[PDB]
């Protein structure tokens, strides 16, 4: 050997990703409903996805989507 570099390392941790696709989120939003970690868009979709905006983690009904952590509109 005698190279370098001997040592494993951990990747990006979970904590650091979503519920959701479990991908890095650009733009971290928690929302207020209950708080979670979800990327700008899987969010986005989320509530779209069900017949109405409600929260998969929490049922909620309308959750405010400008809420979130996000000053770009979202
Ligand atoms: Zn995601
Ligand atoms: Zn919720």
């Amino acid at each position: 050997g005698s190279s370098g570099s001997s040592g494993e390392d951990d990747p990006i941790p979970d904590e650091l990703l979503c519920l959701i696709c479990k991908d890095i989120m650009t733009d971290a939003v928690v929302i207020p409903c209950c708080g979670n970690s979800y990327c700008d868009e899987c969010i986005r979709t989320a509530l779209l996805e069900s017949d109405e905006h409600t929260c998969p983690t929490c049922h909620q009904n309308d959750v405010s989507p400008d809420a979130l952590s996000g000053p770009s509109s979202g």
